[PDB]
């Protein structure tokens, strides 16, 4: 074909049923998350190419920085309850892999004070409930689907895709390319 498998993508041989139909797995302490957000802006292209009607998830991990990774991911969870995932996603990497100044809970707050969320809205957010299945719901579709690594996207559960299989010489181009398949897999 031009898109096989093994190649853009690979397939898992225990596909999940009811899974998010674009699903996307991150860490703050990952460093080419940090160049596919802040360099290639992966997520958002792959939005402007998916169809009508597709609904596009991502979700943090536990699997990098110990403590400050779980703290992280709790983070995530109340940013995806607010609805500010666009307004702390650049300056939680920044914090942990430019800056360094993310070395605590309290770090990580601060990011959401700065960006404009409120004390009060933050620390009750992190404390409900409504977080807690929602770190949940990001362990359990992690737990899923095999996830030892990251970047890692995977469609309806079925299809995961493999970006050491495409063109890194020019950055546009590996990002349509990315993109393109994820359209593909989409259609499949």
């Amino acid at each position: 074909a031009q898109y096989e498998d093994g190649k853009q993508y690979t397939t898992l041989e225990k596909p999940v049923a009811g899974a998010p139909q674009v699903l996307e797995f991150f860490s703050f302490f990952c460093p080419h998350c940090y160049q596919f957000e802040e360099v290639l802006h992966i997520s958002d292209n792959v939005k402007k190419k998916l169809p009508e009607g597709v609904k596009m998830t991502k979700y943090h991990v536990n699997f990098m920085g110990g403590d400050l990774g779980k703290d992280l991911t709790q983070a995530w969870a109340v940013a995806m309850a607010l609805g500010v995932e666009d307004k702390v996603t650049v300056p939680l990497f920044e914090g942990v892999q430019k800056t360094q100044t993310i070395r605590s809970a309290s770090d990580i707050r601060d990011v959401f004070i700065n960006a404009g969320i409120k004390g009060e809205e933050y620390d009750a957010a992190w404390n409900s409930f409504v977080v807690k299945s929602l770190v949940a719901q990001q362990e359990k579709a992690a737990a899923d689907v095999q996830l030892r690594g990251v970047p890692a996207m995977f469609v309806n559960g079925k299809y995961q895709l493999n970006p050491q299989g495409m063109d890194t010489s020019n950055m546009d181009v590996f990002v349509q390319q990315y993109a393109d398949t994820v359209k593909y897999l989409s259609e499949k």
